[PDB]
């Protein structure tokens, strides 16, 4: 897209606020930066605020959302679908144009790990492009393990394809498969779905700790197939709902946009792998590490 | 196969009749007919009854099944495996020679939303070519939810490859995945795997509905990860068996041959998208529409 | 690799042995066995024990695994990772060299049906040139329906691509997608992932039996849409945790790596092919035959 040639916006914090008990704003905006993906190699995505996933959203069951979205594209319109929501998509998930905002509201009543992407046609080529993220609803009444969790991340998984390539979109195998972190508390780590980061720069825990994980596959095209090295997940809920509970799974089968609350126990010091099982997304980037260290620190 | 070049059998209505409490009579055909799949292509498909997917049958839990196959093919044999059913593949599933018929009878003794096919090697090439369908078995204590539900639909997706390429068939990407809807009340629109009829003509409910959808994907080969925008599914019955109860799922997982029932709601006017989220098959025609209007009507 | 050329180890049997009420030893080798994966195909596969998958592991819930890997390739390391255990991956499912072993030991805790491989890195080559199996671990309490299930197997899906081809293993449709059988018991067939022995040699039970396979789809790559013809599924343990219960399925969907245990009743004399329903896997080899006799013998 000749508009887009030499642009890549400096990426712009999400902004959220409370304004009421069941009530929160959040204001992204879709913007074109350049993220490497793999060593050597930058993709200039299509974004919300200039992260590939997009930033973090956390709300609470019951909330009501009044989102805007600022379209700093200076050509292509882009729009937002959350899973969360109860939404009329010809209304809500419209798009804004270029240079233009537009805000749009509905209730998130369901608990879970949502994924949330561009609506705008074809959508496909907005969610390769990068247009893809994860909203978490906490459930009112936790989940039933609560108690037993002492340390929490996000973890998404995506895949990149031939620059802004439809025919490979649609019909090629992806060339990258990866996973990102989105900060959930101060100090964790925020990272763009990228072959590297999460190897050179593991999340941390203590030995001995119950992990949760929030997890969500937003693909465009790939299911994927969530095993942690080294241990059993004691508990599953599907897509983060407490309802949908599965106790000792190896590995979780999620379909694209799938997500799930993962829980599982690190027994021992050391690195911990996390995948997709199928391997081959694996080799092209979908490995992910957790170090497990006598404290918790590097 | 030179014997189908110019052939295109009108299509058959499907004929079933109850002949006792417990027992059903149901006739299909199986016979070649054009069909269009995408604007401008034509299919000259393998079917039963000349709808592909094939019509929808749908019996109560406990009904045993005699059902005939009448085999208009000039020159290929042809057979039915319903999933429902408890049969002996080698002697009840066996094929129906051209200008022939057989009848087979099994009983149909488990709740749930079940696809069928032709049986005759090599069975990839049958259904590929369009030897497919759902049969749903009705539960004799319904599902919990019965009551809360405004409206239902059948949705089935499957996938077209090359014409009658058998390497397509084993080593290509589809070039077409797509949902057609089978009626189960008058009215009801009855449509074959096409990339356009649910979107120029989208199924109709109105704002507020509880909505149920049989859904199951035929493949040959592809897995789906069913989503409706704008909504989550309240509950989701894998395989239609009420006891496999999920709740406030986004998006379900169905396996090649798998079935759900699922029950979202729709609360605000407009037009909702059904899609497979691995979206290269939405972009390769796997989006329905659902429109909800005040009245329910156009 | 110049160092494998004419090189075809004899299979070496599985040794192991109980050491105390909650202790056992097993043992196992890296070796490099030529296996027929196809008629006149043979594929010089990288296997534990000389068995591709390799050889069946059993233990019970709550056993400590005191494992030892000989490694007699001449020339690539090799590892085993059990999903059945907690472990720290970067100390416990590290590399053996040529020529050496290994012992490393750690606790099954988790009731199911876990995938086990070697974990040398690229993990996807020591995967897809055949270093994959199964370990059962028995569940201290049994399965609710042990008293109903008649009759047992254990069959493993598991595919092969082009040979030790690193570009085809990541980006390459399999060649063949087979299922094999490990035995439990005295007389059961013992087999490697090929696309012909359970055609030619099915499995046997009698008419009228619940049997109960224990099963896993070792990818690397691909899931499996699970399902027998002519049945459905009465009850499924997804991963073999028996918190985790299905019923009434017509088709299980295994992740890579997934597990379960499925049980169904064969109510008619015949053939029942066994598959995964995403059927250019099951073209391309992934059928197995059941035959059901009146006295389960052939
Ligand atoms: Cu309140
Ligand atoms: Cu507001
Ligand atoms: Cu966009
Ligand atoms: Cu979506
Ligand atoms: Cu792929
Ligand atoms: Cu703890
Ligand atoms: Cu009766
Ligand atoms: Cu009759
Ligand atoms: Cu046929
Ligand atoms: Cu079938
Ligand atoms: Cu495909
Ligand atoms: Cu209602
Ligand atoms: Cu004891
Ligand atoms: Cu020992
Ligand atoms: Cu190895
Ligand atoms: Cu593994
Ligand atoms: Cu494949
Ligand atoms: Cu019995
Ligand atoms: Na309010
Ligand atoms: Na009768
Ligand atoms: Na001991």
């Amino acid at each position: 897209i000749a508009a887009h040639k030499g642009v890549n916006q400096a990426p712009v914090p999400l902004k959220m606020e409370r304004v009421g008990p069941h009530d929160v704003h959040i204001e992204m905006t879709a913007q074109i930066t350049d993220i490497e993906i793999d060593k050597g190699k930058i993709y200039k995505a299509w974004t919300f605020n200039g992260q590939a996933p997009g930033p973090l959203v956390v709300v609470n069951e019951g909330d009501t959302i009044h989102f805007t979205l600022k379209n700093m594209d200076p050509v292509v319109p882009h729009s937002m679908d959350f899973h969360a929501v109860h939404a009329s998509p010809s209304k809500d998930f419209i798009d804004v144009m270029p240079n233009k905002s537009g805000t749009f509201t509905y209730p998130a009543n369901k608990p879970g790990v949502f994924m949330y992407h561009c609506g705008t046609k074809p959508v496909l080529q907005h969610i390769a492009n990068g247009m893809h993220g994860v909203i978490i609803v906490k459930p009112k009444n936790g989940y039933p393990t609560d108690k037993e969790v002492d340390r929490e991340y996000v973890l998404i998984q995506n895949e990149w394809y031939k620059y802004n390539d439809m025919n490979d979109f649609q019909n090629g195998v992806p060339s990258y498969v990866v996973f990102s972190s989105k900060a959930l508390k101060p100090g964790d780590p925020n990272t763009n779905g990228d072959t590297f980061t999460l190897k050179e720069k593991p999340l941390l825990a203590k030995v001995g700790e119950k992990i949760r994980l929030y997890i969500n596959n937003v693909g465009p095209n790939e299911v994927s197939s969530f095993h942690v090295v080294g241990t059993v997940f004691d508990d599953v809920y599907l897509d983060g709902n407490p309802n949908n509970h599965l106790q000792g799974m190896q590995t979780v089968m999620l379909p694209a946009s799938g997500g799930a609350v993962v829980e599982f126990t690190v027994t021992r010091p050391g690195t911990y792998p996390i995948v997709t099982h199928q391997f081959n997304h694996a080799q092209k980037g979908a490995v992910a590490m957790l170090k497990v260290t006598e404290t918790g620190e590097d």
